[PDB]
């Protein structure tokens, strides 16, 4: 009866999260049982549709991590349907303005404050009869910052009451700033924009998260005081692992 | 051409991947690496027929030969996989000459076997001349994973329509009364594995083995195994995630 | 060659409809064969995606009820794709203004009147060569009223020619009015808003429907003159049935 | 711990649900009620392997022991379900000692049985010590639903690696030449059911029975059945919908 | 009423479609044409159990009798399809009297067969009186596609609980040592087909045949075949696409 | 390492494309192996959802045709998710204005020019390390013209840099112009509108495509100088083929 990520935050500790682009329940449960606080299912940059995400949410919860979803789009109806299938964290892409941040917030919180239509099939099964009274505490909402526009509007985005904070896509932001889409980019202008977003989030009493393609980059983001750090995509980790096995198999 | 048969004909072994996770994205990604084949495991996995069919397509597009380790040595299951574009079959728990004949029966059209004719996907790959070359398009391996199979190895190896045998050494270790550890050092298990390889090669047949690491696969390739698998997607992903978490958390 | 709900209405009788949150064909056919006029597949408050709804529509039609869908969102493209998969009724959520009601109407009716793109795979198979001439008669459209805003705008929503009327979500409306989200709520201010919506719908010569969580509440709504009454969700009925079986099994 | 085995060890019977409808939402909802187990029916249903795998996860998360009544008493089917996190197996049409041995063979690793080693989901639940306790993590029941099974009951009950027997009384009623009605009063069927229960308990084994109502389940629990199912999701949903329509329409 | 049995009782043959492509849209479209039945092929196809179940519903809604050519002559597979609303079964590779008895066993409730009782979809179509008329609701055909089946035709035809036999002439052609061409002119294959039809009709049983063209189907209907299939969806779609491309490109 | 449709266009030849309304991999591969340059998966007028389209894209590529998709809606997030699953052509429905054309263009092209979020799972596997440098060349984008509005706005739609041109739905346009929704319509006012769209596209140095229900209509469109011609839907071709087989089987 607690959001493991919110528990980290209440204890003044960051959360570390997995990131899934591969559909299916077996790896979702296996990674959830590791020392991840949360596992993010990527519904944007992946072939994962609503039918495949539903059982993955169950597998992550059984594994003992907080099931999160990076949605395809910042659409209230998509977000609310995921919340009712038992997503306890939402990362909404392309939140560029305060109004888009307000749209995310609307989807996360019960009417009349939010417009979250009531029908909590899975949350009411997990939280029991105590759910409705603490329902907002059960869910984490992060607005994705991945554009020039979002960067310029960071303070108005952070001003929105009903979001926990923001989530940086460093490669997506590098590309929108006119740089190479390097995994775990350290391009100086992107490094500077990222540091600005983290400063403004902590200045507003809000959380800041970031996507990492490696354990090494995630270690640095944790040291820099990021509150929510993802590492690393299942497909990327599996492809790298297979490449290393083949090289060792084929070595003189 | 069957890329594994191409390896063998050019005098080199095949290195293969091993998938227990369903879906097309990782199957294509791994097939595009320096694997000659990718085995889809329909036994020690939740991969059912519906999920295997597009995975076979993904492996072929990625540039590896699609193989299936079947749930069971059942002719009608095997034939449906061949018609879906499985070009390699690894049949579990082949323990007797009769069971190896059952496998051989599934892999060949009459008069050589009793394979039903309806080659939906192979006929698209090979065209209207498929029948004449059908047997050579597919590689068939009988799994050796029990004391009984070990006792019956020459009788199994005598069956004409199988390419050879594939050692399941974790199951074999367990059946011999040892720890079911992959890549085992247990002297009796190592001896049995070497014995199967020698008997296969003496009978002019191929021998494969399931491996859990690149380092063990390198040794098996050095010992002259024709078909070596390393390592299951779920095992490699789990190990990689554990290492990323250790790096992140310091 | 008739919409069973429209047949009820033409005979001056209300329609009673089932409500499905569980994906699959077997229970959809079984409930369709009961004395339901229609069965509503809930694509909003459920894990039911487009791939699972398509065969459920077939199962409901074979069972001999009118297949209806409560859409995830009032989006024309989603609605038109359901109509072409053989949804003969649409309930659109969160219709709060005349313009949102016009958007629903646009999706229900053939170009140029509506913008219903032409490609009626399943309807043309059911209705045959007579379909196009009577196609608007084959489909029922209800705008969901579940907000303060929709309540204030009820007359402008009801003014839209191409919708059959409105569908009340009593729990969703209770919550937006600042009350407890009680199943089959009789909270006085919600009771009053619901009676106002029914009065204004009948005043405009339009139909009014309502969601019920029980046969008892549905009986009262039918007596109050509601034209389309749903009772009760498959998950709710199955959970209650199992709870009663266990209590009888475990009783002294 | 297997919650059904926990019931038995603490001297109480298990009450189980019975699912013929595929999907995770109702499976989790019913598992969260006061059921010790939830049986997924893969025989008298459209539930295939792809649909069962996430249903097992949903039942375990809801707090009941996931059981499967298999389509058939086939070792390789049973083993794939065990590796998917089926912790109870009810095998249909077990009619002879040989067929009960076939069931027992699937449920245990060598040397006790021939269960293939690849415990994808149990190893996540039980960890690396799974092998040592594997047999106790799973409950195996042979279904008695024919005159032949009734005639061979002591020979079936003699097989070491099965927990006992599960009566399918509608099939049994039909095979005895009576109406296939659930929860039957037919004297010969009632007598046969009592006979099986007595023989099971005399042989120190468990006996279960399929029920269509809470009232019948209460009697079976009173008569000392160890494992009682009530009632199929589709039957309960259909009855509930009929009652709601009767209430609505007056 | 089984529409194929209605054809036979009114003294006309049945013409059936044949589906190798999964999904409901084409299954309903083809069932709405002047086909008496539509056969779903679960053998020479990627159609698994999950995909067949809604296809049966689509065929019935479209106004044809849903039939399945099973992957294999396996009683438990057949029974699950009957409970899903398969009203016709074509069992492949029925080669002996024993194998025909195995088929017959699956199609009938005790005492006539050993069909397990759980008629999920038939009980919705036929209601509570289903048991009494169950056997007549289903049509069972043993496939003749081997020299062995041809040699054992009268022994196969002697089995009481099968309606008759369905010739797989491409497999039969191949097994006789000829080209596996549909609608063949090969004299020995044509002679064998005629022989099977004569023996079936002499034994008071029905005979069907798989066809690749309307023109061949017309001849078979003229020769007195009771059940004629023309032609597979994938073959017809491929031929139609080739013709559209030829018309477009000139 | 080339878009087969772009190859046609660079050689000054039209492309001929298949059109799939039936889900599944077997017919998709079989038709892709025929003399089609591209095969279009119809996600609008079909029951094909995201889960079924993903493997169909693979089957078409393996068959040796360019995998295209006609999207349910002109939504950037839906389009980008298809591009990352290996759609190399996009047909967006109901593009009625320059702004809707700009929205399509935004989805097709990498940030910062487009807003195409970076995560090319399948394209980077096909094109290898050379992908990012030539990524815009790998994808074809066509704005669907199927309304009076789109017809009036054709020049402002064609003015948008980042679209390859337009795709005519003759039946959809006939219906919006107040005519019969005839397959391969030759209704004079629709014939005139279609000729105007082709003239204005070629006048703007842009490509024009068209949907055909037959090989005969497609032959005429190819002769009229259309750059991209689809013929004919799998369901339509299969239904016609089965009808002809039955008539030949049942003939005296
Ligand atoms: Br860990
Ligand atoms: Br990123
Ligand atoms: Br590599
Ligand atoms: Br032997
Ligand atoms: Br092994
Ligand atoms: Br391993
Ligand atoms: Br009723
Ligand atoms: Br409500
Ligand atoms: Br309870
Ligand atoms: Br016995
Ligand atoms: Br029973
Ligand atoms: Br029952
Ligand atoms: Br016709
Ligand atoms: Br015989
Ligand atoms: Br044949
Ligand atoms: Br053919
Ligand atoms: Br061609
Ligand atoms: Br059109
Ligand atoms: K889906
Ligand atoms: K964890
Ligand atoms: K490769
Ligand atoms: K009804
Ligand atoms: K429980
Ligand atoms: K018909
Ligand atoms: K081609
Ligand atoms: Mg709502
Ligand atoms: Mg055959
Ligand atoms: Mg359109
Ligand atoms: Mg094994
Ligand atoms: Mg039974
Ligand atoms: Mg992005």
């Amino acid at each position: 009866h607690h959001n493991k990520v919110r528990t980290c935050w209440n204890e003044g500790r960051p959360a570390l999260a997995g990131w899934l682009q591969l559909p299916g329940t077996l790896h979702a449960e296996a990674l959830a049982r590791l020392d991840y606080d949360a596992v993010v299912i990527d519904m944007q940059a992946s072939p994962i549709d609503f039918g495949q995400v539903a059982p993955m949410l169950i597998a992550i919860e059984l594994g003992g991590a907080e099931p999160f979803v990076r949605t395809q789009v910042n659409d209230p109806s998509d977000i609310m349907k995921l919340l009712d299938a038992g997503a306890y964290g939402i990362i909404a892409p392309m939140v560029n303005t305060r109004a888009e941040a307000q749209t995310l917030a609307s989807a996360l919180h019960y009417s009349p404050r939010g417009l979250r239509s009531f029908g909590p099939r899975r949350p009411s099964l997990r939280y029991g009869s105590g759910y409705l009274a603490q329902a907002s505490e059960t869910v984490v909402g992060l607005a994705m910052i991945e554009t020039r526009e979002a960067l310029a509007n960071i303070d108005e985005i952070l001003s929105v009451d009903g979001i926990d904070g923001v989530f940086i896509g460093p490669t997506d932001l590098a590309l929108d700033l006119g740089h190479a889409p390097l995994v775990d980019t350290e391009e100086a202008e992107v490094v500077s924009a990222i540091a600005h977003v983290r400063e403004r989030a902590h200045a507003a009493g809000k959380r800041v998260g970031i996507f990492c393609g490696s354990g090494g980059f995630a270690r640095v983001k944790l040291a820099e005081g990021f509150d929510f750090v993802t590492a690393a995509p299942d497909l990327a980790m599996l492809s790298a692992a297979a490449r290393q096995v083949i090289a060792d198999a084929r070595a003189l």
